[PDB]
């Protein structure tokens, strides 16, 4: 009647949206030419929600129109935007499980890569409620102010690995030693095994390995 | 009891905290006064938590990166012996001696 | 880009939404940014190499 004028855009992206995920969801099936990594999960990801909000804004639209059913806006608007939530969550937590596969294939203990899993697992959380504090649950002022203190505690514990890694990148730009030359860093002398981003090691005369933070060294 | 007990406690009072957080607007009322010093509560409880979260930090490096492990004759500052176990906030050795040492992360980190 | 932008103010006919214009006319920009500053960089980098540098 009078409405189809202002969705013909909406649906040129919907076919465009629908017919892009079919072009790079079969490239994955037929093998992979590009290096997989995530980029393309999150592309899948960006064309989905488009999809969503394509679609589900086209059925809000649509509601617009047909107000006779007694859907109303606000739910579809919170469903729309909960459901593609979900979706980040399984597809967000698909690649940080495979990424501990990986790892434990490398060769890294299972311990070792579990613990690391549930390090990322902790905080991806933490970052989907900051996203969605405001329209899952509530967020308040005082909610606001604790999970500020919370996050300054936690900058204020991390002081220590991050002036590793600072000294860590000083020592790599500006290089007072390298692989294979003695060197004395403060009443320790051994020549120099190799620099990484938060200790370096070095093996001293005697036979002996000796780690040493990068912030200390410098 | 008294090691399960304590426990319970101080999760009881920060369920307490969080739960006047979440309805302090509704319930009673929650002013700008109000909210400073809940800030400044917060900001005193970090930074009297500062030391075992940097045990924790500490600990989980050490677990990343494997400088020792169960097993590994080592030196951490002073204190030599072999390594028993890692855990979160310290690490357990046993001097050749024979006396057990426990020393926490940070300080090793 | 915002000339169309003015160009659709005057032909509302268009289904076309202002708002979409005006998100893609930054967007696009943005992208530009990226590819441009980027480039800037590696040059650097190359550079760097060049000089001596590990
Ligand atoms: C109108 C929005 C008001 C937001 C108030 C935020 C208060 C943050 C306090 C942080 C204290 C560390
Ligand atoms: C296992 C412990 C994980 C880290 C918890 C940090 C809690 C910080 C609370 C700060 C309150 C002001
Ligand atoms: C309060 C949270 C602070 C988090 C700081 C993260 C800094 C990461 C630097 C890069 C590490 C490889
Ligand atoms: C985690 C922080 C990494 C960056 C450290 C600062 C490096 C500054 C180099 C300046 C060279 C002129
Ligand atoms: C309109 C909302 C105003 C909120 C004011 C919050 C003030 C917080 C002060 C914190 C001091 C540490
Ligand atoms: C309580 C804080 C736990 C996380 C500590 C920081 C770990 C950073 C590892 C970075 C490896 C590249």
């Amino acid at each position: 009647a009078e409405l189809f004028t202002n969705n013909a855009l909406n649906l040129v992206i919907i076919f465009g949206s629908c017919a892009a995920l079919i072009l790079m969801s079969f490239w994955f099936r037929r093998g992979n030419r590009k290096r997989k990594g995530f980029l393309f999960h999150a592309v899948q990801f960006l064309i989905y929600t488009i999809i969503i909000s394509a679609v589900g804004s086209i059925i809000n639209y649509v509601i617009e129109n047909y107000k006779l059913k007694f859907i109303t806006p606000g739910v579809i608007d919170f469903i729309c935007t909960s459901l593609i939530a979900v979706i980040l969550t399984i597809k967000l937590f698909l690649l940080i499980n495979q990424f501990e596969k990986q790892q434990i294939k490398k060769g890294r203990d299972i311990t070792s890569a579990r613990i690391m899993s549930r390090i990322i697992k902790i905080t991806i959380i933490v970052v989907l409620v900051l996203l969605y504090g405001e329209h899952f649950g509530v967020q308040t002022a005082s909610v606001i102010a604790v999970l500020g203190a919370a996050g300054l505690a936690v900058g204020l514990a991390l002081q220590g690995s991050l002036s590793n890694l600072a000294a860590g990148v000083l020592l790599v730009m500006f290089r007072p030693f390298r692989a294979g030359e003695y060197v004395d860093l403060g009443g320790v002398a051994g020549t120099v095994l190799s620099v990484q981003i938060f200790s370096t090691t070095m093996r001293t005369a005697d036979g002996k390995i000796i780690v040493i933070p990068n912030g200390k060294i410098i």
